């Protein structure tokens, strides 16, 4: 149960951005906070981690998780969030649950952050819990696939 | 501990709503989950809930918060998330850590839905996971209040 955790432009840089809104937190911050709340719940998660500036490269990593390695996606499509029909036409097309995370509220900054093609394209959003929202992602994905394969066994068996 | 959870309009009509959009739930089921969320994981939560279909009364219980029996807020406005400055200016006031749920993606729906006054005075927003981001929401909320309190003794002494 490889969870894909897809991060995009500027991320890797967290701790050199505005502290007002992103904090003194890391990337690499962030994914320890999520093993560990993995590791501790005791979850049969295993979190893949990829980081990049790159609209296609993200297109990229969600194609290649069509293949049956990956159940789900976590993704902070960041600033492309905005911007790329691409990621958003990638993302309907998975087949699998992607769920799109911010660790700021993207109702309350610049009014060209507002609108997220990409989270429209995904079942669910979160926004603005900072590095705490990636573990709800993480708790919410979990939940998910239980459903739907507990549902998948309910109709193969009728 | 109390949690105020407020509800907004013909949110209590659940089940009589389109369920394409909104599963075959109904407020009070949504309501127990909550419980059965808090009496499992052992969280020393009481919750309260609140529905209403006026947004002066949203705007009273928020008020009514501001008094020491309650430490945070789980709001979903509903329709009212994106017409009311009145409730957003609410929240504002509150002095308290407020959690904005959607049920349903308001990114994916009506153009008069993409935008949330509330949710950009929120801390947080979630959308799209159903009755489970209130659990979310549950989660999220525990997490902030244990740290803005394990911050607060962590300034008080020195």
């Amino acid at each position: 149960m490889k969870i894909l955790v897809i991060q995009g432009p500027n991320l890797n840089m967290l701790g050199h951005r505005d502290p007002r809104l992103y904090g003194m937190v890391t990337l690499d911050q962030i994914h320890e906070i999520m093993q560990t709340f993995v590791k501790q719940g005791n979850l049969d998660v295993e979190l893949e981690f990829f980081q990049t500036n790159f609209e296609g490269e993200i297109i990229d990593k969600i194609q290649e998780s069509v293949g049956s390695d990956y159940e789900g996606i976590i993704i902070n499509p960041g600033a492309f969030s905005h911007t790329s029909i691409a990621i958003a036409d990638a993302i309907m097309l998975a087949g699998k649950p992607v769920i799109e995370v911010h660790l700021t509220n993207i109702q309350a900054r610049e009014e060209f952050r507002k609108n997220s093609y990409t989270g429209a394209a995904c079942g669910g959003v979160i926004m603005g819990f900072g590095p705490l929202g990636y573990n709800m992602a993480l708790m919410a994905m979990v939940n998910i696939l239980a459903e739907m394969k507990a549902f998948q066994e309910a109709q193969k068996n009728n």
